[PDB]
């Protein structure tokens, strides 16, 4: 019966199981330089039995930065450090995708180049908080800075920054990329009418609001290959940073139909904020499944039992676990053996060092 421990072709790679590691911001990179570390390499290597590791959100550019301690994939030193991390995963016969973001308005002027306002679709504060570092290097929360709206002639540069970051990801040895089009970051700021009041061709209709993300998809497929590209969306519900507007189901199905035309490797649906939301209806899952023929990854407070049920129904192909992967490097073996999980320590999810990061034991 069990399908979680069977292989799955995911674009250009083949996962040996359906138990994926969700992208997890942990804010442990080196500053200055937003540089991945050998400790981050150890953490990912410990989890390399995952069917697929999806990395923490990683900046496409310095402007993309919104959190102190989040890594980039735009500088030589970042590329060199990520090469070591992907090599370590591959040494253990793993597969790893890099999640690429621009945080847009979920950012703060103090970590923007030049100390000026971050950018977005419109000049509306997100009215939330991001993460900085205090003078001792510890993670602190700070109110987001009001963004400025991207001028029309700046949008090709944003598309080019995603393209360049994917070129860099290929050099750095990643198996796949995941475009971060979820959770209220820049691509989702354009997608949502709540964060996008533009009157040019990047605002208004759903076609206009999806224009930027689809330009990015086309640019990165052209740069590398469609079967190397995944995308994460969170198109139903309210996320800390944004909501999906009054026609969220129709708009989501429009976007998914467009993504399918590009033949990309996978659609990763983040179904809920950590703070909760209404479950996806099975009717909606069927409409998604019939618009996207490729791999569908479900995430958001999943259990192994919920994953088996939906995989068995043919509605998703894999599950990404977030917090269970923080706490269980060998989550695959634990789920296969029905072993107990280590307890989670959420106080060390963000920032710090090895404690709460590489010190969760394997069986
Ligand atoms: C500490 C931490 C950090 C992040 C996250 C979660 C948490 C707990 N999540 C959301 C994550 O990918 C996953 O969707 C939710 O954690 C899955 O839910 P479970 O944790 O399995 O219940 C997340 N999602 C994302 O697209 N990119 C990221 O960088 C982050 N950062």
């Amino acid at each position: 019966a069990e399908k979680l421990f069977t292989p799955l072709k995911v674009g250009a790679v083949t996962a040996p199981n359906r138990v994926f590691m969700a992208p997890l911001t942990r804010l442990r990179s080196i500053e200055p330089g937003d540089i991945p570390t050998p400790l981050m390499g150890e953490y990912y290597r410990q989890r390399a039995s995952a069917g697929l590791i999806i990395s923490e959100a990683t900046q496409i550019s310095a402007q993309a930065k919104g959190y102190a301690g989040a890594p980039g994939l735009h500088s030589p030193e970042q590329i060199a450090a990520w090469k070591k991390i992907t090599a370590g995963v591959h040494a253990e016969d793993g597969r790893i995708a890099v999640q690429l973001w621009h945080t847009g308005r979920i950012s703060h002027s103090s970590i923007q180049p030049g100390g000026q306002a971050p950018v977005s679709a419109s000049a509306l504060n997100a009215n939330t908080r991001t993460s900085l570092r205090d003078e001792n290097g510890n993670a602190i929360r700070v109110d987001t800075t009001t963004p400025r709206a991207l001028e029309l002639d700046e949008i090709p540069g944003i598309v080019n920054d995603f393209r360049q970051a994917v070129a860099n990801a290929r050099e750095a040895g990643f198996d796949l990329v995941e475009l971060h089009s979820a959770h209220g970051y820049l691509l989702h700021q354009f997608l949502s009418p709540s964060s996008n009041q533009r009157t040019d061709q990047y605002g208004g209709s759903v076609e206009n609001r999806a224009r930027l993300v689809l330009e990015v998809v086309d640019a990165v497929c052209n740069e590398w290959s469609a079967d190397r590209i995944g995308i994460r969306v969170s198109p139903i519900g309210t996320f800390q940073n944004v909501d999906n507007g009054p026609n969220e189901e129709a708009d989501a199905l429009y976007l998914i139909e467009e993504l399918a035309k590009r033949g990309i490797a996978y659609l990763h649906m983040s179904e809920t904020d950590l703070a909760g939301g209404k479950p996806y209806s099975e009717a909606f899952r069927q409409k998604v499944r019939e618009r996207f023929h490729g791999v569908i990854i479900g995430a958001g407070a999943y259990t192994a039992e919920k994953a088996e049920d939906l995989i068995g129904k043919g509605l998703i192909d894999a599950v990404a676990f977030g917090r269970d992967y923080i706490a269980n490097p060998d989550l695959v073996a634990r789920l296969q053996k029905k072993a107990e999980l280590n307890p989670q320590r959420p106080e060390s999810f963000y920032g710090g060092g090895a404690e709460g990061y590489t010190d969760y034991p394997s069986l």
